[PDB]
C-alpha cells in the first residue's frame, strides 16, 4: 500500500513500539528496585530493526530474578486458578493487568516478542470490567487479559503480518474472535511479533527485528506466531491467540515449552487475520490458542465455541465442544519420516512418552508409519504462494530487504493458471483420502480407530536462526487440516542426549539437520516437546490425552 | 552552418557565458564573505578561450574552504537523504536552488565546467514546485536540480557540442530525457561544458577553454562529459546527464572519484542529442548519470524508465530496472588487456577490491583475460568516423583550430563506401559474438555465468593535459555496447604508487603511459577509480556489485 | 561467387533437389497406391527452371485427395497435439517424420514449394530422439520436424538465398535458431525455396523455377518465404521459419491462409541467415514462424525466448514470453491507406473482424488512420539497396536473367554516399518517433493505449504472378519494426466478393489493383487474411487477440 523508502517506515514502526513501550511502563509504576533490573537486562531490541542486540543465555531464568513477587504472584498462576480470584475479588481486574503489563514488559526485553502494547485500551477495558462486577463476574473469562498476534485486527491499529508498506493499513474493528473473548470477560492487552511474509518458522522482520526463545537465547523463538511462543513460554500472558498454516502455532509452542493447538479449520473463527495472499482459498490457515496452561487452552475453546460463532462467521460448523468420555485409547507414535530424522532430544521425548503410556492400562500403542511425506512438499510447493509470490514481492517495493527465511518460501513459486491450480486442488483431495485411508489401516479388528498419532513438531528442539529449512513434521497436518497440540514434555539433557555416533544421513537434508545438532550445549535448556495429532474435529481428544500426559 | 571568423564566435560564447554568471551570482544572493573569497579565488577561466588560467592546486580544498555551511549542509549531503528533507518541507525547492547555484558557480570558477546557467528558468521551474509541494512531493525527485551536458537540447538555446560554427543551432525543445526527469520533480540548472568534436577523452574547446579536474588541477577532468565529472567531482550538482561513445561519461566519473554510468543502449533515451555525424548509426552513443551517490545514479535510472520512455522513444526496450535477488555472485577482474599496463595507483585498486571481494563469502573471483583488445581500435577506427572526418572538418570553415586530441581522433579516418561499411558492421558483430562465447567460456560447471568484471576506466589516474593516447579500457565496451559502472576505490598514495622498477615495457604505447607516470607526486590525491562491466541489460547487477562494494 | 555459366548451375541445383526427392520417396516408402496416385500429380515443377509446369486448380484438394489416411491422421493434427502423442509414446519420432515426409513430397510436386529435402539427417535426428525418449521427453517440442527456408544456413549445404553464384558457399555450421529447436526436441527436415534477391513478395527464383499458391494453383504463393507459405498452407510441415524485410513472412502466411508472425527485432535469434547486402544494418530483417496453427506459432516463440537466446546472440533483449494480463481491449481497424484500396474480399475480411470484435464486450474498436503512408516507399527506396543493388546486380555475373519482379525492387536504387545513408537514417528515425506519437494519439481519456490495429497483408488475396507491385500494406512494418501477426478470416465468395462498381481510383497505381481485381472467379478458394500489428516487443498481444477471433 505505501512505496516510501522502508529505513523511514522501520522508524515509524519502533515509534509505535516505543511510545506504547513508554505507556505500558507508566501503567505497570515500576518501583526503585525494579527498574534497576529492568534497566540492566540484556535486550534483544535493538536501536534499529537490523540490530538483534545481545540476548541474555537464559531469558526466562533473567525474568524469575528481575520481577517482585507481588507481580510472579500472578503471572505465574495457573490462569483458570488466577479466574477464581477473579472471581471472588481477591483480586482486581486492575491489578492483574498492571501486573502482566509488568511481565510483558521484561519479556519484551529480554525476548523482543512485543510489538505493540496496549495499555490505554487495557486500563479502560480492566476499569469497567471491575466496576462491572457485579453483573459480569459471571462470565467465563471475567477479567483475563490475553496477547494477539499482530496480525489479528484491533480497532485503531494498523495491520501488517510485518510488512512496512501496511503500515497505513488501519482498521476500525476488532477480529470476531477478540470481540467473542471480550464478550466473556477477556480483553487483550498486548500484540505480539511476527514476520515477513508470515512463512517462517522463525520470527525475523523489519517491523521488530528477531525474536528469541524464551528458554535459550541463542536460539529462535520459532514462527510465525514467534512473539506469542515467547511471550507465553515467559509466562508472560495468560495466552495468546496466533494462526497456523505450516506450523505457526505448534512451532513457536514446542520451541518455548508450552501448550499451542491448530484447531480443526472451521471451528473458531480466523478469516477476518491479515496475511499475504488474500483471497487465497487452496491452503487454508487456522487459529488457535497458545499457553504454558492446558486447561486455559481448553477453557478459550470451550468459551469461543460455546458463543456460537458459526452464527458471526458461516464458514464455521455448529459442532460443540465436549470433552470425550473415551476410557480407553488407541496410540500411534510417528517416531520419523524417514525423510529427517529427529534429534536425541526430541527422540528420547517419544520414549519417554511412550513409555508412559504404555504404563497406564488403557492405552494400546502402535509404531504409526509414514504415508508419502515427499507429496507435501510437492503439493504445498504450489499452493502456498499459488500467484508466483506476486502479492508478497509487491510488499518490498519499499526496498525492504528480503530475509533469508523468505526466500526458502517463495523459491520456486509458480503463478498459476486455473488448469493448475485445478490440478493440484485434486492433488491435495486426492492425498487428504489417501492419508485417511492410511490412519483407518490401523484400525484393529473390534474396529477401534485410532484416536490420535504423538508425533514430532520439527527434526530438533528450538532451532539456530536461519536453519528452519524443513516443515514437514508441521505442515503435514496443513495440508490435511488436522487438528494437532503441541505439549511439552522434557528438556535437553547434556548427558542423555549426546549426538548419535556413527550415524549414516539419509539425504542431502538429513545430513544438514544431523550437523545442525553439534552437541546438546548449542540447545542448552531448550524444551523438548512433542504434538498429539487427530482425525478432523476430534480436538477435544488431543487435550484429554494430553491431561494425562503431564499427571 | 555557420562561416564567421571563429574569434567573433567565441566572443559570444564567452559573453552567453557571462550573462548567465551574472544572472548566477543575483539569484545565489552570497554575502560579502564568500562574494569576496570567491573573487580571490585562482580561476580556471582566462580572458580568452585559448588562455587556460592558472587552477588552483586542489580546487576542491579551495572549494571546501570558499562556501558557507548554508550552502555546504545542503550540497555535500547525499541527494536521496536531501529528497526526505525535500520532501518532508524541511527544506524548499527555491533554498535548494539557491544553494546548488551558488556552488555551480565556485565550481565554474574553480574548475571551467560551466558552459551557461540556467538561473533564469531554474528559479522558474523551482518556485512553482515549492507551491504545488502538496501535489508533487510524491514524485520521486522532487525538487531536485541537475546538470546537462551542452550537447543535450534545452528551450531557446543553441546545441553545439563545442563547436563555435552551431552558435545559431537554436532549439525549441528539450530532450526526452530532460522531459521525463521534469515530469518526476527534477529540473536542469546548469549546462556543462564539452570539448570539440566530442572525441576526446579530456575536455578542451574554443567555446569555454579547458575543464581540468576537482581533485588536482594540473590534470584533465576527463571527457567528453567533463564538465559533468567536474562539477559532479566539485560536489556542486546532485547529478548531471552525459554522453558515452568512448569513454566519455566514466573518464569524467573515473577521472573526479565519482560514479558514471553508461547504460546498455536502448534503456534510456538519448538519440535527440547534438553531436557529429547525425545519422551515423554503426556505433551509436548512450547516455547515463554520473554522481557522487551511487543511490542517486540508482534513483535516476529507475526513476526515467519507470516513466515509460519507450512511448515516447521507440529505439528503447520495455526492461523494467529491476534490482537482482542473486544470492551468489562471480566476479571477473581485468587486471590489465597487456597492450598498455595500467598505473601503480590503478594497480593497487584492483588490489583493494579484489581482496575485499574474496573476504566475502559469496563472491567467487576468477581472472579475466582479455579477447583481442586490438581489434576494438582497428574497428573503431574505421566507423567512429565513418565519411572519412568530412562532417567535423566543416565545422572548422570558421577557422576554428583544430586541437591536438581532436587531431588524433580523426587521423586515419576513411570516408567508407557502402561496401566498406558493410565489412566492418560484419566485423562488428562477429567480435561482438565472439566476445560473448568468451564471456560465458568463464561459466563453471553448475551453469552460473560470470555476473561482472572488475576493470579499469583508464591506464593511469586522471591524466594530464593532451596524453589520453589510449581508448580502449573504455571503447571496449562501446564496441561491445556492455553497460558499465565507473566507481569509487582510492586516491593515489605516494608511499605506495611509486613507479615501478625496472619496469620492461610491452609496447611504444605501453612506454608512452610508463613514462607519463614520473611520480605519484604530479598525481597527488587524485582518486584512483574501476568499473564494472556487465552483459547487455544487466545494468542493475552493476548497481548491486558496486553497493557491496562500499558496504 | 561463382561465374560459370548459369544454365550449367540450374543444373546442379535441380540435380541437388532431385537427389534428395529420390532419398525423401525412399524415406518415406510409398506403397503402389500411393506412388500411383504421386505420379499422376499435376506437378508445378517443370523440366528446368524456366519452365513452370501446369499447376493444379485446387492444389490442397489434390493433396488431401492423394495421401493416405495413415498420413493424413498425423500431418492433418494441430501440432500441439501432435506433441502430446509424441509425448505418451502413441507414434514414435520415426513414424512422424515418414507422414511428414511424405506429405512434403505431395506438396513439393503440387506447389514446388521444395528446395531440397533432407532425409538423411532427418531420420538420424528421429531414431535418436526415440532411443533418448526416456531423457528428452521433457523437451516443449520433442519430435516434431519443422522446416527452414533455404536462407537458414544448415551444415554441409550450401546458402544461396536463389542466387545461382552461390552454389559453392557451403556452411558447417546451423542457424542459432536451428541449434536452439534442436536443444528443445525438434530438427529441421526440409529446405523450402527461396526467390531471387529475396525482395519479391512472390516465389520465382532460377534454383527452383515457380511456386504456386495452395488453394489456387493459379496464383503465386507470395514471398520472399513462398516456399514456407505453399508448405505449410498444405499443412505438409508443423511449422516453418522465414524472414521477413518487406512482407516476405506475412505475404506467405496470408496468401496460404495460415498464421505468419514477423516478430519484433531482437527477440529471435536472425543475423546468421544469409542474404543479399550482408552488413547493411540501415533496415534490418526480422525471422518467425509461419503455422497453420496459432498455438505452434506461439510455442515456437516461447520455446526459443525462453531458451535465452541473447547468450549466445548479443543484439538480442533479455525480455520474457509473457501472456498480457491485459482483459480488455482497445484496437484500431486500418481499412485503407488512401493510396491503395483493398479488393472486395479483403474489405469482407475487415468488416467480418470488426463485427466479431464489436460483438465482444471487452473490446473497444476504432477506426485507424494512416500516417504518410507516402514516407515509407520514398524510404525503403534509399535504404533497401543502399549500395544502388551493386552487391545483387554482380550475383549475375553467370548471366542468370534479372527477373521482372527483382527488377521493381532494384529500380532507382541509389549508391548512397555516407552523408546520404545519415541523412536517411533520421528520416528512418523521424518517422519512427512521428509515428508512435500518432499511435499514442489513440489513447483515451483513461489512458487506455491501443494495443493492436487490424489492417491488410496486402490489397488483395493472392495475387497473379507478376502483379505484386504494391508493398507498403506489409513494408511499412517493416520501417517502423512493429510485430506483425498475420491471421486467416475468410476465404472469397463469389456471391459476396464482386467487383465494384462505379469505382473510381485514387491513382494510377490503384487504377492497376482494381483491373488487376476482374472477377472473384480468378482467384476462387483464395484465404482472405489480415493482421494484427503492434507497438514493438508487445507480439504477445497479437497471439493473444487472434486467439480470440478464432474461438
Amino acid at each position: 500500500m505505501l512505496t516510501d523508502n522502508w529505513k523511514e517506515l522501520a522508524g515509524k514502526a519502533q515509534s509505535t513500539f516505543q511510545k506504547s513501550l513508554k505507556q505500558a511502563i507508566e501503567l505497570a509504576d515500576f518501583d526503585e528496585g525494579l527498574a534497576k533490573r529492568y534497566g540492566a537486562l540484556p535486550s534483544a531490541i535493538g536501536a534499529n530493526v537490523e540490530d538483534f542486540g545481545s540476548p541474555a543465555q537464559f531469558p526466562l531464568e533473567e525474568y524469575l530474578k528481575a520481577l517482585p513477587k507481588k507481580v510472579l504472584d500472578i503471572t505465574e498462576k495457573d490462569p483458570v486458578e488466577l479466574l477464581k480470584d477473579l472471581k471472588s475479588r481477591k483480586v482486581t481486574c486492575v491489578e492483574v493487568l498492571k501486573a502482566y503489563t509488568a511481565a510483558s514488559i521484561v519479556a519484551s526485553k529480554l525476548t523482543n516478542c512485543v510489538q505493540e502494547f496496549l495499555p490505554i485500551e487495557a486500563l479502560q477495558y480492566a476499569q469497567k470490567l471491575d466496576a462491572d462486577y457485579e453483573t459480569k463476574k459471571h462470565l467465563p473469562l471475567y477479567g483475563l487479559p490475553f496477547s494477539i498476534k499482530e496480525m489479528i485486527p484491533f480497532v485503531g491499529r494498523s495491520v501488517t503480518h510485518g510488512s512496512l508498506c501496511y503500515l497505513d493499513r488501519i482498521v476500525d474493528y476488532n477480529a470476531d474472535i477478540v470481540n467473542i473473548l471480550i464478550a466473556n470477560g477477556a480483553y487483550p492487552f498486548v500484540r505480539t511479533t511476527n514476520p515477513q511474509s508470515l512463512m517462517m518458522l522463525e520470527c525475523v522482520s523489519f517491523s521488530h527485528g528477531r525474536t528469541v526463545n524464551a528458554y535459550n537465547g541463542m536460539l529462535t523463538s520459532g514462527g510465525s506466531s514467534g512473539g506469542e511462543g515467547a511471550l507465553n513460554g515467559m509466562r508472560a500472558s495468560p495466552f495468546g491467540l496466533g494462526s497456523d498454516i505450516g506450523g505457526s502455532i505448534r512451532c513457536p509452542a514446542a520451541f518455548n515449552g508450552i501448550y499451542g493447538l491448530r484447531s480443526t479449520l472451521g471451528r473458531i473463527p480466523t478469516a477476518d487475520y491479515f496475511s499475504c495472499n488474500r483471497g487465497s482459498e487452496s491452503i487454508l490457515s487456522v487459529t488457535g490458542p497458545l499457553s504454558r496452561s492446558l486447561d486455559t487452552v481448553n477453557l478459550v475453546m470451550k468459551t469461543v465455541i460455546e458463543a456460537k460463532p458459526w452464527l458471526i462467521d458461516p464458514t464455521l460448523v455448529p459442532l460443540d465442544w465436549k470433552r470425550p468420555e473415551n476410557k480407553k485409547f488407541r496410540v500411534g507414535i510417528y517416531v520419523s519420516d524417514h525423510i529427517v530424522n529427529p534429534s536425541p532430544p526430541i527422540n528420547r521425548a517419544l520414549s519417554m512418552v511412550t513409555e508412559k503410556l504404555k504404563s497406564l492400562g488403557n492405552f494400546e500403542v502402535v509404531t504409526f508409519e509414514p504415508y508419502k511425506p515427499e507429496k507435501v512438499t510437492e503439493i504445498l510447493g504450489k499452493l502456498y504462494f499459488e500467484d508466483g509470490a506476486r502479492d508478497f514481492r509487491a510488499t518490498l517495493q519499499t526496498g525492504e530487504p528480503l530475509l533469508e527465511q523468505t526466500r526458502w518460501a517463495i523459491e520456486g513459486a509458480e503463478d498459476l493458471d486455473m488448469h493448475d491450480q485445478w490440478y493440484w486442488n485434486l492433488q491435495k483431495q486426492a492425498y487428504r483420502k489417501e492419508f485417511l485411508k492410511h490412519w483407518c489401516s490401523y484400525t484393529d479388528n473390534d474396529g477401534n480407530v485410532l484416536d490420535a498419532v504423538i508425533a514430532p513438531v520439527f527434526p530438533n528442539v528450538a532451532a539456530k536462526h536461519e536453519t528452519t529449512k524443513y516443515w514437514t513434521y508441521t505442515s503435514q497436518w496443513n495440508l490435511l487440516d488436522y487438528p494437532v497440540l503441541a505439549f511439552p514434555v522434557t528438556k535437553v539433557d547434556e548427558s542423555l542426549d549426546q549426538p548419535y555416533k556413527n550415524y549414516k544421513p539419509l539425504n542431502d537434508l538429513d545430513k544438514y539437520f544431523y550437523e545442525q545438532y553439534d552437541s546438546p550445549s548449542s540447545f542448552k535448556n531448550a524444551p523438548a516437546n512433542l504434538c498429539l495429532v487427530g482425525l478432523r474435529f476430534t480436538d477435544e481428544k488431543l487435550v484429554e490425552i494430553a491431561n494425562i500426559l503431564r499427571n
